[PDB]
């Protein structure tokens, strides 16, 4: 899941 990417981690 997108959290894991640091460059995905808003909202998570």
């Amino acid at each position: 899941g997108c959290c894991s990417d640091p460059r995905c981690a808003w909202r998570c």
